[PDB]
């Protein structure tokens, strides 16, 4: 299989607008934190759509099934990276928003993320591939790639050498100039410190093999992620760089997303992820200082919709926990999402009830059998939208719901929305509020 | 790995296949006379890349011919020198055509397969239990029998000759001075407790296929506590238990390039060195040019420092103050300089020779210039000395202060010691038997720094030992522990006579010849003060 280091990075590396050539304050109208940036995932194309109006406000060019948007700590540039490796950066703040710089940094990617420390906004970008196993800090201007760190060694149990550790989620650190990076097969959690790419500090955390997905509590002190075959939750503590609990969810296969904080009536702080294997839902607590008896424990199991879910979400505005359900086979089931009422919710080892939204039902497709994935919601967390997802060739459509009443707000379809699949708010996404 | 046995791979378009017994013994001759420049992986180090993408666009004629003449930049004339029958020139050039199977990795199973605790740390000793003066003590390798020698540093009786792994490359003690670590070239390490009444290996492991490097935890409060070793196959280090051996934590040294940013699949370990300033191994990662700052304080939550710095690196010594290691990038002839205590490269130096080579180095204060560090080299006959006091002598530091001629080029070692007025430089490897049987003695007080070149005696320490039957080659200065007296290495064949010559350093004159017939091929001396606390 072959490599792809430095030269090979820096001869797909195009600078369209150079720094000094961009806007020095936003050129266009728009209201970039409410703006949602939605994959549209066969086109290998992303849009932009405002999230009060609904209007698609453009539609540009990427690499081929972007898998994810990350923006900048400060809001102006939105970066994609498609599951082939190219990553384009588009500056918001022009007249007419485009990719300013793209760069390739392996063969096949689905991470990227931006730095998050008080004083680092912008300054750099980091992608993690699948293959060659590596990871690439590049320049949050121009994209310029400036540190790439192999990711092959050993795992973290057997202590066995392994050629081919993938690296899944990347995250950035609120309380250090720190990227957090998961190494999958190594079992490794790293924290990689960017304020000297000379002198490289990193903290390798030994975990638990399997890693993907994950996100930081409420604070944004601790990151738990799932390492997902072995149906465990990892939590590290970012402010001390150390791994504080890893904990069975009593689910096969969470996937959290970046998952859901929310504060339960009874259990205070805590993160829920649902479950890829089977429908439940798991509650983990998040507050060492304030509940110290539930911390980091699983406090609560509860069934959902059904299996196959990829997606928690919930909002510090919302009263609701909403959990899809998109790989379940019954297309009732994948057409629809739960919503519990967290108010309701009293941790008696009862099963909260929930109300299911008939999402694809709403969006009123006659063709196929639409995937309903991944809640997100705008900016004053009033308002979710769901992707309805059918091939590139049929009918799809977004479904926006009033979070307050949990009625049919607006559905939005356009020949131009194929595929549509991740969706992410400006402010959600730069801030980390989930 | 050469005398790994292995199956022979079917030849695709355009190649011919070897039999089973044609291809083992071609692998054999590979790893034991080829790798060692071109790569375990044929990806090439010192040699080229000779993997089968590459050499089938070369061709089997074009490869028999560089085998059997060779070359003036440094590639052996294999065939020419009858070092390889016809024969098996043949059998290398259509092995190279051919697709290399995989070497063996060599992981916490295969180590903790190896892993023998003779003695348990309960059942050692709580005092030492000899008469020895441990710390005057030298450890002294006797390569092609696979054992050391334990040798009195004031009366030279050889206390003991100890079995290890096959040529032991170095030896290095604890930071209490109590065990004696010695690391063979294939990979395995022993343990040696020195406060048993017949001191002997109380552990023993193994940790990879090739290997040079290993050394102690040296930050106070840590004493004991760890050892690590280096590998050059697979490409790895090991923190292991400082009583034990048990193998703790295994990271792999493969990744990319400090400057091109490539992946390299074989960065080998070359010298790997003890922070007194932090709880942290120093650890040289040779192709890459990375070196690892390796805290040891949490094996789990694993905090490292990857120092961007020259590619080639060697080996290096601490500073006298040891804050700072300066290390050789010796293809690049390039001294690399880091922080220690703020753990960052601090200068990269051009030494004005080819390929220094300094061992631990040379610690002294010249007359004029201040606290310096010196080195020698493989390619010419120049000694550089480097400043290495940034607050007290600030435009001195990092900087070549001095460059003069010893005796000649393929010197190893340089040696002084701080009761000593006195720089020894040797000239192992120079082609010369007069020039790599003496030594050239420098006298510090003498030193200038006026620009002239430094007079120096020279020591006919091979003389001196009265041997010159067969190809006598003298290596390596090593004080006693009260640095009144050092020690060379006479260093002839297996079936050859050889020697450990005393010279007393008040004097420069001979005081004492070693001769035994268990004496053979000594090589690396190892005094316990001096290795223990890092005194040169
Ligand atoms: C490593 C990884 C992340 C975390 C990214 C980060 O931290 O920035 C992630 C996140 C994501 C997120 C992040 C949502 C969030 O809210 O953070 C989304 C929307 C997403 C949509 C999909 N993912 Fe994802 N995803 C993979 C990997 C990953 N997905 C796969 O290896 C996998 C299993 C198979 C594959 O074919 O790629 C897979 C299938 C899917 C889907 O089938 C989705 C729905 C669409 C698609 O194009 O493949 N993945
Ligand atoms: C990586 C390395 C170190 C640093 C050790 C540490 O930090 O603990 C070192 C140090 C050393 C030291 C350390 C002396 C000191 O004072 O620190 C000695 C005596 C030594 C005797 C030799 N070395 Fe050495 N040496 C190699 C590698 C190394 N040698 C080789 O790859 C090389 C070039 C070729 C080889 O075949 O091994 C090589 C040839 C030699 C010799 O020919 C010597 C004289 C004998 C021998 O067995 O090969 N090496
Ligand atoms: C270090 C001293 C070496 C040893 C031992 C061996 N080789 Fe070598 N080889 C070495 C160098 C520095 C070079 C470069 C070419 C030059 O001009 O010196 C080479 C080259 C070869 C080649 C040619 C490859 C090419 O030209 O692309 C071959 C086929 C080769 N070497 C084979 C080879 C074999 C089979 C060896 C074991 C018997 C061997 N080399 C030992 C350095 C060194």
């Amino acid at each position: 299989p072959p490599e792809f280091g430095m030269k090979e990075m820096r001869e797909s590396w195009k600078v369209h607008v150079a720094p000094e050539d961009r806007p020095t304050q936003q050129e266009n109208d728009w209201d970039l934190e409410n703006l949602f940036s939605v994959t549209l995932r066969d086109a290998g194309q992303i849009a932009l759509i405002d999230g009060a109006t609904y209007e698609i406000k453009s539609v540009l060019d990427t690499g081929y099934a972007v898998h994810i948007s990350r923006l900048s700590a400060s809001g102006r540039y939105l970066f994609v990276i498609g599951r082939d490796g190219k990553v384009n950066m588009i500056d918001l703040w022009m007249k007419e928003p485009t990719t300013v710089a793209e760069i390739k940094i392996g063969s096949e990617a689905r991470s990227i993320e931006t730095s998050k420390m008080e004083g680092w906004e912008d300054k750099y970008a980091i992608a993690g591939a699948y293959w060659p196993p590596q990871y690439v800090i590049m320049d949050g201007e121009t994209l310029e790639p400036k540190k790439i760190q192999s990711t092959r060694g050993m795992t973290y149990d057997e202590q066995e050498y392994h050629p081919e550790p993938r690296v899944a989620a990347i995250l950035a650190s609120h309380y250090r100039p720190e990227f957090i990076v998961n190494v999958k097969e190594t079992g490794k959690i790293l924290l990689v410190d960017y304020t000297d790419l000379d002198n490289l500090k990193t903290t390798e955390i030994s975990a638990e093999r399997f890693l993907h997905d994950g996100g930081l509590d409420g604070s944004h002190r601790y990151f738990i992620t799932a390492a997902n075959a072995r149906n465990k939750l990892v939590v590290i503590d970012t402010k001390e760089g150390k791994l504080v609990a890893i904990e069975d969810t009593g689910g096969q296969t969470p996937h959290p997303g970046r998952g859901a904080n929310f504060v339960h009536p009874t259990f205070g702080p805590v993160w829920a992820t649902s479950h890829m294997g089977d429908d439940s839902v798991a509650l983990i607590g998040t507050d060492p200082e304030g509940h110290p008896d539930n911390a980091w424990k699983i406090l609560d199991s509860f069934p959902a919709l059904g299996g196959g879910s990829l997606f928690i979400k919930t909002h510090p505005n919302s009263q609701y926990l909403y959990v899809d359900a998109t790989l379940n086979p019954e297309a009732e089931i994948s057409g629809s999402v739960a919503v519990f009422d967290i108010k309701a919710m009293t941790g008696d080892g009862s099963d909260p009830e929930f109300k299911t939204l008939p999402i694809a039902e709403w969006a009123g497709i006659t063709e196929g059998q639409p995937r309903v994935v991944q809640g997100e919601f705008n900016k004053d967390g009033t308002e979710v939208w769901f992707s309805v997802w059918n091939g590139k060739d049929q009918e799809s459509a977004l479904v926006v719901v009033d979070d307050k009443t949990l009625e049919l707000k607006h559905v939005i379809k356009d020949e131009r929305l194929v595929t549509p699949t991740g969706k992410f708010n400006v402010y959600n996404t730069m801030t980390d509020t989930y």
